[PDB]
């Protein structure tokens, strides 16, 4: 896709202060989603392998949104999980866990014992999830979004520029030709 394709403002808004990107000298590609959100989930098996191809000069990075209650314990365990090192299989038994089982994940310990039979260690989790340094990460998350400002999910974010979302740019592989697009144009601006 190109310009073209696009209005300014309506598929994808440009933030007037640019947020720094944790990479630097990369095209930052951030997605932030709440386990719970149902489009979340959705999107789940369209941008993770989009998210695999991505070419050197691109850096992808994920964060919860924390947008209050349920959604800051599920983003808590996000966090936690990212933390870990574990394989992404594991966020599939989250989503699944919480959109098919119906269960709640509304604590750490429920969190704790529910992940331990899906191939997590329940003493590194509790450990890494009660962390001070999990405080931290939180903190950061929420004063990204803010510094997106990010009113939904499943919502993307292109070199801390520009935020776009499923609805916006029209469906789930509109978003990810948005987001190559929008890559593209900040890989051309910085060759000139």
């Amino acid at each position: 896709s190109n310009a073209d394709d696009y209005t300014a403002g309506k598929e994808y808004v440009e933030l007037s202060s640019p947020v720094p990107v944790s990479q630097p000298g990369k095209i930052e590609v951030v997605e932030l989603f709440w386990y719970g959100c149902p489009h979340c989930y959705a999107f789940e098996p369209t941008i993770v392998p989009w998210s695999e191809k991505l070419p050197a000069d691109v850096h992808f990075v994920r964060l919860p949104a924390l947008f209050g209650g349920i959604w800051n314990v599920h983003g808590q365990m996000f966090l936690t999980l990212e933390s870990m090192g574990v394989e992404h299989d594991v966020h599939n038994a989250v989503f699944e866990a919480i959109h098919k089982e119906h269960k709640k994940l509304a604590t750490p310990e429920e969190m704790a014992d529910f992940l331990a039979g899906k191939g997590v260690d329940k003493e590194k989790f509790l450990s890494t999830y009660n962390s001070f340094a999990i405080k931290g990460q939180m903190e950061k998350a929420k004063k990204l979004a803010m510094a997106y400002q990010v009113t939904g999910v499943p919502t993307m974010v292109v070199n801390g520029k520009y935020r776009f979302d499923i609805g916006s740019a029209g469906g789930p592989e509109e978003t990810l030709k948005l987001a190559d697009y929008l890559i593209e144009k900040e890989r051309a601006a910085a060759k000139k």
